């Protein structure tokens, strides 16, 4: 079996860049409902060991909010494949997006967010994951 789902541990009061916009979130987990099948976690990455098909999705929750998905695939700059973008009126911004992406072996996967208001690393309100279909 090909499936991740890695946890955001929180230990609340939490824009853009050539290359990458928003900042790259890197202080998952693989005791919070996170595992790691044929698929590992490096510098905060999901590294892709099966090329396929791969339904991305994470939910950043929020506590200009926008939340990215990039895949670093063998070209020099990361390559955006979903974003998911929101704007504020206390707060309650959660943001999930997900979607069917093809991946090859090492590709490297990571969520990016603008930190416009807050974001809360409960492991049960903020998530990354992803799976092979077919």
């Amino acid at each position: 079996r090909v499936a991740a789902h890695i946890t955001g541990t929180r230990g609340n009061t939490l824009s853009k860049n050539e290359k990458a916009l928003g900042r790259k979130i890197n202080s998952w987990e693989s005791s919070g409902h996170s595992f790691l099948s044929n698929l590992h976690l490096r510098n905060g990455e999901l590294v892709i060991h099966e090329k396929g098909f791969y339904y991305i999705y994470s939910q950043t929750y929020f506590r200009q909010m926008v939340q990215y998905i990039y895949k670093y695939t063998s070209y020099p700059d990361p390559i955006l494949l979903m974003k998911s973008a929101r704007n504020s009126c206390y707060g309650l911004y959660s943001i999930y997006q997900g979607g069917i992406f093809e991946l090859k072996e090492n590709d490297r996967i990571f969520v990016s967010v603008t930190n416009e208001h807050l974001i809360d690393m409960d492991h049960e309100a903020s998530f990354f994951g992803a799976f092979l279909v077919g």
